[PDB]
């Protein structure tokens, strides 16, 4: 009997959760998307993946696109496309469910007609309202086609009437589809039946996060280990509260050790100390088993670290958990416990007994409040930089 | 350390759930719903609840209303006044995410405007679209005004405009939703703090379906049993596929032994064979632990009795799921076992060594096909007549 896997990062995002999964694939036979849709992507060795599991890299490993991912048809393709370019065999190892919702043009245009007073948002909306069109549509043309007229009927109305913004072509639309079907069809299934007969096949399932239940049809009891992939240090990208944010000379190094710049404007993320409150809260609404604690090189040199173990809220009230509401983080401040810092390099270390001796006490420490263990460890950016204290897969 | 058990039906509804709920809640000391609404309702001792668990009925138990139902808040009112009436103290015992989305009057309007082409829908609708009023809202009047007038200068034109039906009046909302803030206040609360705290503490926490993961926040590797409740035969309320459907005498005397009526309407509810097709789906999905088999003592004195073990599609291929799309249904036909049925009467049976030889040897096999175990059985509509072979928190 295999084990089922589930890898997410703990933070808000960019905690490194690319390497750690590429890694994870060496042990799996089967790897699953589940959720989201092509917002964020993946960069390797040959290109960037941002539907297309990492997996399809490993000749022996199947990948699935499971009814939870909203999918841009053509945006499937050109991946596709280029991957087949690279000489993979991508159509015999890729799976689509005929479930997943599509993304069509007339999502990301009330997407935009929003912003100003990339469509996933609305192609969510659509399938809770019983109306996306979805790949299973595809294969009946006359459908499709009508309930296209009639969906359009709607969100043209929408963009044009309240929003004042161009409508979507239906014609062009119905051309743009036209080659869809005969595409996209040696792939698609029902992926949940696949994930059921690999499951008593005994084979490794990684369901990789961008829920399961839902999102693949696999019920929760099946899950046997989830990975919190989790930074040795928190960044933000938006606005809003971060507790843990340095403003000062420390977090500058290390916005710069860790290249901690959006991947597209280059503007710096914002950086701060490793905070406990927030992976709290995550470890119980993921019921996570082990963390991979990442970047750990980026703290090299610092002569102090800092864990925020609670919240002190405007009345001093002593928090464990994150607020729920925002407002609540007004006049909130961090509580931390300091630990010392090591000087020496723990870049691309492969052994624990190799760490400084602060570092193993700083990565103890995590260990003891959060009460998870850190069964993997990253070291450096090279996919091999990374120590498994114990297999998520074992 | 507790056990956190989750309780859901396995075939289209009306399966028994209600007695099997009450009963497993002398062993809870936390009930927690969460999905869906106000839509079903539970008849019981003193009175129908569709939103409060029926938990509530004993004194040491808490009921939490978790961030994943919808609710109305005059619907939740009313309930909460009816029990207060019959000297409950629901507030103390009554707990109520500050992140329910609300169901408000022109929820119900876009439902009626749409049928014509409860409110659940549309109010998971704004939920996703992330313009949701919450619980949480009431709280803060300003904010509650400008983003109820803010919604409802789109839902009115939508409702006006598009479907030509009456708008919401802004006024008359704002005065009713007057006291709703001072009403709740002493229930709102972080639900899923609340449910790991309880978690911490060892308590038995029952999840009452109507998932667990999102709509409690409680990852899924807490979850230690799933119970799958599951009526002895088939029944279905609207049209559509329905492979084990009788048409027959037997149907008939199903119907009517096991008061298969609509609750309003009157309407019988289609009956049928025990369908394994769908409960194996069922199981799959939810990773279902053990099933509770209610309504036994209906096939009472039928000379035989049939098991669904797979379909058979138009072109003869064999199914051991049910098919995704409902288009595949047609022509289709299911594969039966036929087992002898028993004479004698299982009403209210408590032992299962009372019960007759062909009455377990169908349970047996029915374990055999579905590779679960039957670790409940219900032989009456009393909560009593209900024989507990493995208690789910074991
Ligand atoms: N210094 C350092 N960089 C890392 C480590 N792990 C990942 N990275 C880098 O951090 C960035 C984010 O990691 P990842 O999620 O694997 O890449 P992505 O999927 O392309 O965003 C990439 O530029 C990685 O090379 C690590 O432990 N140390
Ligand atoms: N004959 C029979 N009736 C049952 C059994 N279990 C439940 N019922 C009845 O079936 C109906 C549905 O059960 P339940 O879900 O507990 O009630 P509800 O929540 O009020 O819909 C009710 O009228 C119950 O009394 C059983 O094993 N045998
Ligand atoms: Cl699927
Ligand atoms: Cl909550
Ligand atoms: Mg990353
Ligand atoms: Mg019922």
């Amino acid at each position: 009997m295999g084990k089922n896997v589930v890898v997410l990062g703990t933070q808000w995002g960019d905690e490194g959760k690319g390497k750690i999964v590429d890694l994870l694939t060496q042990d799996a036979q089967v790897v699953v998307r589940y959720q989201g849709g092509h917002n964020a992507g993946h960069t390797l060795k040959i290109t960037v993946l941002r539907l297309i599991p990492s997996g399809m890299l490993r000749p022996n490993v199947t990948c699935y696109i499971a009814n939870g991912v909203v999918l841009s048809p053509q945006a499937l393709l050109s991946e596709i496309k280029e991957l087949e370019g690279n000489g993979i065999n991508v159509r015999e190892r890729l799976r689509i469910s005929l479930a997943c919702p599509l993304i069509l043009p007339y999502h990301i245009a009330l997407d935009k007609a929003r912003e100003t007073h990339r469509g996933i948002g609305p192609a969510y909306e659509d399938k809770v309202a019983r109306r996306a069109l979805r790949v299973g549509d595809l294969f009946h043309r006359d459908r499709f086609a009508n309930k296209l007229t009639e969906l359009l009927d709607y969100h043209n109305f929408v963009l044009t009437q309240y929003f004042k913004q161009p409508a979507v072509d239906l014609e062009s639309l119905l051309g743009e589809s036209l080659q869809w079907a005969e595409e996209l069809r040696p792939m698609v299934c029902d992926v949940s039946a696949c994930l059921h007969e690999h499951r008593k096949q005994g084979e490794n399932i990684l369901f990789e996060g961008a829920s399961v239940i839902n999102g693949a049809g696999f019920g929760p009891r099946y899950i046997d280990y989830v990975l919190g992939i989790t930074k040795a240090y928190t960044t933000r990208v938006g606005g809003g509260p971060f507790p843990t944010e340095l403003l000062d000379d420390v977090g500058k190094r290390i916005a710069e050790r860790g290249q901690e710049f959006g991947a597209v404007t280059g503007r710096p993320r914002r950086c701060g100390w490793f905070d406990a409150v927030l992976l709290k809260r995550s470890i119980e609404l993921n019921s996570i088993s082990g963390l991979c604690v990442t970047k750990l090189d980026v703290l090299d040199g610092l002569e102090v670290l800092r864990i925020a173990v609670a919240y002190k809220d405007r009345d001093g009230n002593i928090l464990s958990r994150p607020p729920l509401a925002a407002d609540d983080f007004n006049d909130l401040l961090p509580v931390y416990e300091e630990l010392p810092g090591w000087q020496e390099s723990t870049a691309d270390v492969t052994v624990m007994s190799d760490l400084p001796a602060n570092a193993r006490a700083y990565l103890k420490r995590i260990e003891e409040i959060l009460g998870i263990p850190i069964d993997m460890l990253s070291t450096g950016p090279e996919r091999d930089s990374t120590i498994t204290l114990r297999g998520p897969f074992l």
